[PDB]
Formats: structure tokens, sequence, C-alpha cells
């Protein structure tokens, strides 16, 4: 993701204007390829017009620029697209919402499960291992960056996510959909064996745990409907086909017609259709932000920051049940105290 | 469902240019039948003008042509179907969020519900067979699909979610209303008799059990609801008389006059109404789609794979709670344990 | 409710044409006797206009049809309607969403409440009853419907909802206000009875059928809420007066005006003003239709069937929890068992 | 509030003309003082420009006429006052779910708190009491209604909100900031020593009451971040500018030009601007609804009936908790029993 | 934030035309400087038209002028801006409702905390210190003024909200990432370690306090993703360059062409654009508008006050806990007692 939220915190003379000098993450970038194959075709259409066709043909074309400026308006380019990006951003930000942090569960974890020795360290770090494996899983499904970082659960083994008695027993366990699931029944028949070996000392800190965990399972579990549940196909075409359809009709309607005929409309010509590139700029930019937030977990710039979550939420989750487990500041009186 | 997400996890160039060559869950699929429709009947109008009609009957052909062409404006096409989709798209994602998923629960019936003996495997097994058939009595009411799998109750009795013990105690409590209710009133019966009984060893646990299992009548309810409660009919039916007017009222209205007259908007002649066979593709697409998502749970290419999902949940319930419960990988320390 | 969602479970050729066929529920229903009192004013107007003024009367009437007709589009009917139906189709769903379905409720009720004897099941039934009582006085307050069946105390009385001792109670805690509240008192006093009785082994089962009924409660209050707090009167006025004048102005700048005159849009004479009547059937069906789901507790075709949820919910709660408590299926093997 | 729900139950013919006729609450009693002023300034340029101007300063009169009829269009009066309407009817709905019942508290403290005797009856009554003192505090600052009724906390002393003892201790704590929060800190700290001293039997229902009296809290939160965070003032700021700008460009470009001189669209006199009236209306209409219902706890007609809530409560959680408490109706079979 | 709530508690004669006349938080404010220097750019433009430019010079500027004015509306500036303005205020609110109150968590700290010695009221005071310090931890990341206010930990020591131990403790766990979250995991092993020690009686009050803390970590975490995950500068970008080239292409097609020429539209010349400076302040104003909101957490006039909020909840927090902890009011019979 591109983050700017610091620049603009003060309404400024300008303001978003200083935001557009920036390349990475900016509409110069989603939108220069398409933008330039427009262009030559536009000037390629000129020339044609200009430089190729005959009087009687010249003419012909000017009817058929004339109808086509004309009918450009039929298409409801502005309804459809409206619609569609809508509905992508309001996906966008729920699939924001429903990114898993171990945060509540690390905290229980930290607390509930007793032990200072060897053992209760491996237990610890293993019930919040198995939520970090539970959301890693789910990761490298939605997410292309997750998995290009890990082709197959053997680089989750070497990367600290899975052990190999793990790796071995979700083998064993093979189903032909996704196991992401697995480490949550491990989490509850971990937490149980741990209250019924007096790690945890009373069963509402068992049920507590276990709360925390499913919500990880729930957010997991839209993460899972929203790769699988794609925008419907239908409303992808039909946006597609409406920008594609409106720029293809300018590629003839905005062409700068003979001055000399007197056209209504077209009696000044500026060669550059700076107006319809302004148009191409508002709606093709609008469909390649749409574009580029349809799956948030891609590898664009704007795409969420998946592999740095993953990373910070297993060194955060490892500190915070090891290391934070019963070492705390020495409790001294503050400054308002008395 | 047709899902996608992976090809679109990147902006580049044509993006969802790739996708318009998609047959399965397309726009060309639903509209080709009422496409074709209306392009016989468009060239018959075309025909009878043309071959048909005298002069006389030609000029008063022309005259409605032109009036029809000018009161196209007064259907509010984009107004009653921008409406209309908004509603079906927010009812079809909130018909998703209300499939239920045995997970949460799952988890805890493998943790909470103790014993390896026999009686253990055979009180967890149905104790999440309640909840899996709770599920699939919801989804054959509300889906078409599991309805055309399973006709009558034995048949689900032959695929494993009821016992005949099962089937003949529903048929004993026959209401007039749907009984997909009765699995939890016997989940919460089960429960409490393995509490009592002293599998489940603290009522903590119990009240945690009976939430998840409440959750899922919560969702299955939804889902009821959803296709009790249509959207209005008085909605669907003005959307479809607003379509159909908007391209009967087109098949005379959009027709290309006799260039010879020079009616202003009619000199060229192009056989072929280009922008009134993308208005169709816009508008009556729109619909399609409408009418494609309006029950997420028939047949569609794009409606919810709720076979799949049944079944799926059946086959993860069993082995989470059988073959997982208490079966752990060995605990060993991770890649970063030091 | 008229209910379609089997008949649309698939996209297929018209689709929602065949729902055009249908009265009940209809907009045809909805708008035959408004239509059919436009239809007289605007055919009397015109046999006014053509057989009773005189040719300077005529020329004055004309130019009062194509002033009308220049200046309908003043009036914000798209904005305003589009406002106020958004608001009423909102407020309709969240309507339904919060009818007390005591499922939750009585599944904890027939498990958590012990005794087969006498004394168990008159506790567990008359629990469900105080749900079910709650509910019935919400709803007779909110439900014309509901309210013409129970027009008083007494006809719950003799519909199983309240016992005479019931009944003699509530009269002696008469206040003015709506007292729909006090089955939840009595809910949460019988429940600790029942509690310190032993009837309640635990008190954790007890918080959870208190957290049950809770959940009813706030349910029913929002019933309370959208039934005492209208869509504000100045929006159904505006939007009343919206669509009214707007075809009190089409009365007169829709005629079709003498064709010998030859005035611009006005050339071909068809009598029947075929766009009015579209845009008649969209607007003031759209409005209709807010009025009948500004009320969705009413006797509409298409409100709630609230009698009908009534009696299952008593039938299905006192089935339930009496013939359904510790009666389950003999736990047998499934056949995926092994 | 008016409410019209009944009258609305069922759609018939007219259905909301009915409520034209209506005028506490309505759009008239909104908008006739403005609509007054405004025809009194429409009237006034009339008469000038019909009586004072020289025949120049006429002519020079109708081009500005003109010119401000032509760009009547560029206030974006339908974009603006959308946004704006849409912000304050979500926040208004929001404002009335946030309002506090302790209908869901009052059941528990009834049923929970032990004590048939003077100490029993005295601990349910303070205990309800901080939560209905809790409601007014955050009422009275929210709502000029209370306020009003409520000048200081005496008034609150003296209308049996506050104990004398309670009113010491408050201006002992006094801060700053508001002080609506005590009550809560209050009430924590009294069902914990209720607990200890044995009214309570468990801390399972200790927790319960707990989580029902912060529910409360955080409503009172929401009503109190209403308050302070208003609607931006930029946005009030526009909106009013845009209706402002609209009508006063429509006191010169709506005026009725001389007919002699056949300007197009001048051609006929009527004297009064029958559309302009309208649109004043609808514009300036669901302006002032909006400033009705920016701030729903004023004492405007449609403002919620915030005294009537606070009083109904008091009087609802007294009778509950002291009345009510082990005060059950004899169980007896329901005529449904056998 | 600029509040207003009481001044339009009631709708009144003008209502929000006494908030025209307001400096702090105004349009106004937000719009003069660009306003001033369009101002200069549009005269400029017009001096240089009109005293520096040639007869073929001006035919030409009168030329490119009307064809500005044509081609303004290719422009989706309403489109784009709409969009842009409803995701800004959605996230505004969103934002707003993510802040924590420490109110909750206060109230049970008080009440189950156990002993009025030194070691209760400093274990209180630390836990609700806990919960502030992640409050402000937070802040001071997505807030430009509280990290003013604090630009390193060293000013929390001096604050109050950090004791030296503390300090020293977060300098020893230094990750790349924020460590925000590290007060969470001390709130749970103190309070672990305070329920050993028996200052909390039950583990259900742990479970209840470890509750409150994790929703503050949930807010929390929402703040910190609305600060990280910008708004998408695709957007930002788009509605930037649509207002200015809006604007920009107003610089010469607004100007007050010849009126000896006699032009469409430009018979009268106003010599100011009235109708161009309305659209300035609606567009531009609005624009300002979302350039405040994108980051509620500046030093804007309308911007939440966080510091304020920051100061309140150390103070209230600290209060509740030390002050009022088992300080109750004399408990005497209320006005309504008997
Ligand atoms: C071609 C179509 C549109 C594309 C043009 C986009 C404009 C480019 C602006 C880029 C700003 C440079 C960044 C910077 O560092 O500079 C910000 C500067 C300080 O602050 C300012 O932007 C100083 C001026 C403040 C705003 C200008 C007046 C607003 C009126 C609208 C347009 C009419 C101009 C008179
Ligand atoms: C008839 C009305 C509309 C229907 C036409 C729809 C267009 C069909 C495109 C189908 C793409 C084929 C799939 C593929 O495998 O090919 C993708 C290719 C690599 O990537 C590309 O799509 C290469 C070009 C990238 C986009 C083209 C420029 C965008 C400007 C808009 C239109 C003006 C054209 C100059
Ligand atoms: C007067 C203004 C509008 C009112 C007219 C509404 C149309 C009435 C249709 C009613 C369908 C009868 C029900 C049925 O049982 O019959 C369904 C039939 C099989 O399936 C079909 O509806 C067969 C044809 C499929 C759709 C027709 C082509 C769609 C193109 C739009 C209009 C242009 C027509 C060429
Ligand atoms: C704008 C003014 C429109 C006024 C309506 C015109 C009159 C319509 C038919 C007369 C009313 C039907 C009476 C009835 O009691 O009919 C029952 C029966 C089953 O109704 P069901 O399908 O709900 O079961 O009706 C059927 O024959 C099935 C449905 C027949 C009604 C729908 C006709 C289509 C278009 C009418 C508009 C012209
Ligand atoms: C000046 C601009 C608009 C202002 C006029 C607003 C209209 C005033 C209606 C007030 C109704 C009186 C209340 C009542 O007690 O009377 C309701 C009556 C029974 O029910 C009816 O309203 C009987 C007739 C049902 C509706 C009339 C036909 C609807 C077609 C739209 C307009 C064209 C008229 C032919
Ligand atoms: C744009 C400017 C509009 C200004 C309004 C014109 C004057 C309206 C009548 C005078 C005010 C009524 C005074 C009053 O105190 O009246 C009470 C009474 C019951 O009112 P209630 O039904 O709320 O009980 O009023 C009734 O007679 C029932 C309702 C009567 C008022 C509604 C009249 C319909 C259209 C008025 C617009 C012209
Ligand atoms: C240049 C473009 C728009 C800018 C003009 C904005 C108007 C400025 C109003 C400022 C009010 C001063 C504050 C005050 O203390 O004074 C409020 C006064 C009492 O209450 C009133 O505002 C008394 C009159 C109530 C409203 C006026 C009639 C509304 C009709 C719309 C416009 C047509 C005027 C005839
Ligand atoms: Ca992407
Ligand atoms: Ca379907
Ligand atoms: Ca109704
Ligand atoms: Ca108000
Ligand atoms: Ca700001």
């Amino acid at each position: 993701t591109i983050t700017y939220t610091s620049q603009v915190a003060n309404a400024r003379l300008g303001s978003f204007s200083r935001l557009l000098l920036c390349w990475r993450g900016s509409i110069y970038k989603l939108l220069y390829g398409e933008f330039l194959i427009f262009l030559l075709c536009y000037y390629i259409i000129r020339f044609i017009y200009r430089l190729a066709l005959t009087e009687e043909q010249q003419l012909m074309f000017e009817k058929l620029t004339l109808y086509c400026d004309s009918y450009i308006q039929l298409i409801p380019i502005s309804f459809v697209l409206g619609f569609y990006v809508t509905l992508v951003v309001t996906r966008w930000w729920n699939q924001y919402e429903n990114l898993p942090w171990p945060d509540r569960l690390m905290s229980l974890v930290s607390g509930f499960v007793e032990g200072k020795d060897e053992q209760g360290r491996l237990l610890r770090r293993t019930l919040i291992r198995y939520a970090n494996l539970g959301n890693v899983l789910i990761l490298r499904s939605v997410s292309t960056a997750v998995y290009k970082r890990f082709p197959s659960a053997q680089h989750l083994v070497q990367a600290g996510f899975m052990t190999p008695a793990e790796h071995k027993q979700l083998e064993k366990l093979s189903l032909p959909h996704n196991m992401f699931w697995v480490p949550w029944v491990w989490f509850a028949n971990l937490s149980m064996k741990a209250w019924l070996g007096g790690r945890i000392r009373d069963p509402i800190l068992l049920q507590s745990l276990l709360n925390e965990m499913n919500t990880l399972r729930t957010q997991c579990g839209h993460l899972y409907a929203y790769d699988w549940i794609s925008i419907p196909l239908v409303y992808t075409q039909v946006v597609t086909v409406a920008v594609y359809s409106f720029f293809l009709t300018c590629l003839v309607g905005r062409q700068f017609l003979n001055p000399a005929k007197a056209y209504p409309g077209h009696e000044l010509d500026l060669v550059v259709p700076v107006f319809t590139f302004l148009q191409f700029f508002f709606y093709v930019g609008w469909l390649k932000v749409a574009e580029q937030l349809i799956n948030p977990f891609g590898e664009d710039d704007d795409d969420f920051e998946t592999n740095w979550i993953v990373d910070r939420n297993l060194q955060v989750s490892l500190l915070a049940v090891d290391e934070m487990h019963q070492d705390l500041p020495r409790m001294e009186p503050d400054m308002y105290w008395n």
C-alpha cells in the first residue's frame, strides 16, 4: 500500500495537488500503457482520414464521425461504472477488516497459559503458532504475493510457521478442499489438553482463548469467501465492454473534422482532443482503480502488504507470548500519584 | 460460482479484457436468446417498413419512428434498474454471509466432548451431524440444487445426514411448517445429556457449544427469511416492464428511416443499430444479472456451489471431531525457538 | 407476503416476464384505481378541449399545454422519490430482521430446565410462553393484522398466550405506556426462581437463558421504535406532493394538441399517451410500493405474515420445550461411521 | 414525534394523500415563513420591473432575467442537498438507536439482586436509578428539551433521579468535562458490594449486570459523540448557500417578462410561478427537514419525545425492580396444556 | 471540532443562515486562498484578452472560449467528486467510532480490583494507565496533533502516561514495527497476576476485564488500519485532476466575450462570473471538505480534539479507579420510594 495520511493531516493550499507528483501507486502508472495505445490509434485514424481517404471517402468519414459523436451518450458508462466501483470499494475495505490480527489472542495466551519452564514456553509458542499458521494457510490461498513467497507447505516449514511433525500430520489429513481450517482444531485440542494438564487454571480462561481463536477463524472464512465468490463475471464483462465501447467510438467520433466545411462543433481544429483525453483519464482510470482493488492481495503498489503483515504477526505473537509472559515493568507510582 | 480472483490479482494492460473471452458465467450466455429474439423482431420490422408498406404508410411509419425515438427518455430505466440491482446485490452478499459453516462448532465439539472410546466418538459425530443436518434441511428448502439432490428425507438418510431413528423421530414430530429447527433442539438436549453424563467437564464449555450452534441457527434463519420474503413482486414487475418497454419502443424508434428524406439524425443508414444493441447489452444484461442473483441457490453458473458446501461441511466436520479429536502433532520447538 | 423465490432460482428466457402475469401482490392491484381516476381526468380534459372550447379558448389551452409540458422537468420527482424509496426499503428489511424468533431460546429452555415431571413441564412451557407473550404484546401494538385478531388481552387469554392469572397480574400493573416489557421481568424472576429451586443446575445456563430472552427484548424494542418513529411526515408529504403535481401537470401538458397547427412534438395525434401512462406506471407504482412497505405489519398482500409467525412460534416453542425435552433419537452410528 | 404508522398500515387509494391534511409536523409548518418572505420578494421585484423601470431599464432587466434563468443549472442543488440529507437521515436514525432503554438491565436487577426486605428494595432501586441517572445526565447535555426541564442537578434531585447524597458526591467529584460517566462507576462499585454482601449469589450474574450497564454506557457515548461532532459546518454552510443562491437567482430569473416582446419561454404570462413555488417546496422543504432532523433532541414536532422517554424509563425501571421482584403470576397450565 | 448542535436544536426561520456568519471551521477559511488565486488568474486572462490581443487574436480567443464552454460537461466532476466525498465521510465517522474510551474498562477496574491500601491503588492505577498508554501510543502514530505534543516516549514519561520502568522495558522490546500493542500484553499479565494474588476474587471478573481491554485493542487497530491504508492515491489524484481541470478550463470558457459580436449566451457582459464563482464555491469547497476530513487527526478546526480526548481519558480513568473505588454515595430512599 502507498500511505500519505500524514501528508494530508491538515487542509492547505493545493493539498492533494502535491499528491499529483507521485508515481508509485498513481493513476499515471495504471493508465500510461492503455493511454499510449489509445493515443496511437487516434492519430493513426486522423492520419488515415487526412492523408489516405479521397474527397467522397472524407465526406463519408465525416458523416460517421458526426453520427458516432451524436450517439456517444447511449452508453451508460457513468451508470455501469459507478455501480461496479462502489461494489469493488466496499469489498476492498471488507477484505481489509477481515485480515486476522493475533493481538487479542496473543495477550490471552501470554496471560492465561501458566509456566516459565520449557513446557510452558513451548505450549504458548505452539498455540500462537497455530493461530499464525491458520492465517498464513488462508493467506497463501487468497494472496498471490504470499503464495509466491510460500509455493509449498515445506516453504512454511523452513519459515517457522510449520514444524515437520505439523507438516506430516497435515499430509496425512489431506482432503480435496483447502485445509486452512486444521490449525483451529489443533488449537482447540491443545488448549483443552493444557486446561486438563493444569497449565490453564480455569475453564473460563479456556472459553476466552477459544472465542478469540474462533474470531480469527470467522475473519479467515470471510477472506476465503471474498477470494472464492468473485464479483459476478457478468458485471466485470459489462463494465469492461462499456469503457472499451465508449473509447472505441471516441476513436472516430472525437476526430477533428475538416474545419473548412464548418460543421457545428468542428469549427476549431486543436489536433489534441484534450477533453477526450480527460474523459479517458477519469473513466479508464476509474476502471483501472477497480482492476487494482478487485483483488487487494496481489502484488500491486496499492495492494495490502500481506507478506509484511504475516512476518509482523509471527514476530509480535512469539515475542508477546514467550519473552513478555510474566515479564512486567516494575509497578511504581505515576507522576499524578499524589 | 465462476471464480477469477487469481486472474485479476494485479492491474495489467487489458485486465478485465481477458475476461471478455469467457463463456461460462458470462453476459453472452445470459443475453444471447433474448438478444436473438430482439434481433429478429428489429429486422422483421425493418423489412416490413422497407418492402411491405406503401409510400403514405412509409410516411406514417416514419412519423411514428421519430415520435418513439423522441419519447424513449420518458422511461426511467436507469432509475428503476439501478434501485433494483442495488437491492439484489445487497441481498446476494447477505445470503452468502448467512451460509452456515460448522468450523467454529466442530473445533469446540472436537475439544470439549471427552472420550477416545466408541461412545465419545458416537456422541461427537452425532453432535456435528445435528449441526450439518440443520444446515441441509434449511438448504434443501432454500436451494433448488440441494432439493434436486435430496428430493425426500430418505435421500438424506442414504447420504449420511440423517439416521433412520432420526428420520422416524422427525416423521413423528411432523408440523405444517418447515422442521429445519428440530436438530437445534436435539443438539441442546444431547449436549445437556453429555454434560450431565460427564463427557463435557464444565458447563462453561456447554455454554460455548450452545452459543456456536445458536449462531448457525441465526444464519439458517436468515437464509429462511431471504427465501420466504422475496424482493417485493411489485419491484420485479416494474423493472421487467421498464426494460421490455424500452426495447419494444426501440424496435420502432431505432429503425433507420429512409436517408433520402434527410430526417435530422437519420442522414446515414448503417443497417446495424450498434448503439441500440450496446444499450440492449448494458440494460438487459444488467436485468439478467439481477435475474441470476435474485436466488443465488439455483443451478446458475454463478450461483453458490451449495451442494459442494454441504458435502465439504459434512466431510470436514466428521474428520475434525472423530479422527482429529486429541490427535495432535508432536509439540517440538519451532525454527525461531532460540 | 407473496413468495416467488423458487420460480426465479435460475436465469432463463423472459424470466421476470412470467411474473408479469400475477395479480396478488402485483403493481396492477396497487395502481388500477388511481390509474383509472387519472385515465378519466385525462380524457375528460381532452373532450373539454376538443368539443367545448372555442377557437381562441383552444389557442389559450394549447399555450398552457406547451408551457406545462416545457416546465414538467422542474419537479425533482426522481430525486425526492428515490430518496424516499431507499429509506422505506431499508426500514422494511430492518423491520423484518427484528421479528423475534424464539428458536434460540426454546432450544436452551428445552435443554437447561430439568424435570420430566408435571412441574418441569409447567415451568418450561411458562418460560417459552413468556417469550411468545412478549412478542405477541409488541406485535399487536405494531401490527393491525394481529390487533384485529386480538382486540383485547382477553383474546390473548382465549388463544393460549396468556393465563387468567397473567391477565389479572397485568391489569394490576397497568401503566399509561405499553406493557409489552412485563413478560421479560416475569421471565427473569421465574428463571431465577427455577435456578434457586434446582431446576437449572448452574448459573452459567441461567446467564445463557437471560441473554437469549434479552436478545428478543432488543428485537421487540426495535419493532416498537419503527412503529413509533415514523418516516418523518415532511418526507411523506413532499413525495406525495411531487408525484401528484407531476401527474396533475401531465393532465394538461400531455394532451395531444391539434395536429393541424403543427406544433413541435405535436405533429402526430395518437389519442393514447402511452409514455405518460408508462411514467404513471413507474412513478406512481414506485410511490404505491413505498405505501405498501412503509408499514409492513398491515393486511397488504406483500406485508409480513405476522399472524402466521405468531401461531407458528407458539406451536414450535411449546413442542420444542415440552414434547422434545430429553426426547432424543436413538444415537446410532452414521453411514460414514467406518 | 408525529406517528402515523397505523394510518398507513395498508396501501389504499390516495394513501399519503390523507397525510397532506396534517399541520403538526408538516412541511407547511416548516416552510410557510420562508415561503412568505420569498413570495413578498418575488412580487416586489415584479412590481418594480412592471411599474418603476423605464423602457431601457425594462430591456436591461429582461436581459438579466434571461441570463439568470439560463445559468440556474450551474448550481449543483440536487448534488449538494442529496449528499447533506442522506448524512442527516443516517445520523438521525443512528441517534435514535443509541437512546438507552433500561429494560434489559431492569429485568436482570429484578431477578439477580436478592431480598424482599427494605435493604434489597433499596439496593435494587438505587442500581436502576444509577442507570436512569446516567441516561438523564447525558440527555440533559444532548437535549435542549431535557435541559429546559432540568436546568441544574438540583432539578434532578427534586425529580427523583438524584438523591441529595448523590448530588453532593457529584459536586465533590467536579471536573471541567461532563460527568455523565459517574453513575456507571457507582453502579459497578455498588454491584460489587452487593455481590460481596451476598445479595448477588454468583459472580456470573454480576458479570451479566455489568455487561448490560456497559451497553447503556456505549449508547450514551454514541449520543455524546453525535452531540459533540456535528455534521461538519462546511457542509451545512455549503448546502445553505446552494439553496439560498438558487432561490435568490429565481427571484429575477423566474419573473414573467413582458409577453409583448415574445421571448422564447416567456410567451404566456401566468403571474404565479407555480413551478418555481413547487421547486421552493421540494428544495427548501428538503433543507428544512434536514434542519429539523440535524438535532433530533430539540423541541421540534418531529423531534424525539426525550422527556417522555426519561419519565417512562424511570417509572418502568422502578416498578420492574421493586414491585415486580419475585412477584410472579400463579403458574397454571395453559389452554394448549393437554 | 466546531460544534453547533445546540444552535440547530429546532428548525426556525433562516436556521443554517445564522451559521453562514462563522469563520472558524467555515468554507470561507477553507476556500479563500485558492479562490483568490482563481480570481487573479481569471481577471489576468480577461485583461490580456481585452487590452493585449489584436483583432484576429481576439477572434481566435473567442473561438477557444466558446469551444471550452461547450466541452466543460465532458468532465465527470459530480461523478468523481460524489464518489470520493462519500468514501471520505464514511471513513471519517468510522474513524471517530474507533476512538477508544476507557469508561467501560475503568468502571470494571474500579469495581473488581479489590484493596483500599497502597497496593490496590497502585494496581488499579497501573491497569487503567496501560489502557490509556495503549491509546496514546496509537494516537501519536495516527495523530499529528498528539505527535507534536509527544515527539518521543520520554514526553509520555513526563506527562504521566509512562513510568521510567515502562519506558526502559519498551526500549528493550524494540521492534521495527509500531509497539502500541505492548500495553495490552502488560494488561493481560498484570490482571492475571492480580487474580492469582487474590486482588481479583473470581476469574469471571478477570474474563470481563480482558474483554473490555481487547475491545479497546480492536478500536486502536481500526485507527492503525485507517492511518495505514489511505484512500487509494489513484482516487485522490483523479478527483484533484477533475476539480483543477474543470476550473482551469473555466479560466477561459467562462470569460465574458465581447458583447458587440452578439455570441449566443454572451449578449450581456457582467464582468463578475457569479455562477462560475458559485460553482467554485460548491465544487472546490466540496473537495476542500474532503481534504480536511481525509485525516481527521490533524490540526484542522473541524478535526477531532484528540489531545483533549487523551487528557480527559487519563484524568477520568485515574479518578474513577483511585478516588471512586468503593467510595459510594450513602444509599437513601429516593423521592418516589413510598
Ligand atoms: Ca490488486
Ligand atoms: Ca440464480
Ligand atoms: Ca403495508
Ligand atoms: Ca430538531
Ligand atoms: Ca484534517
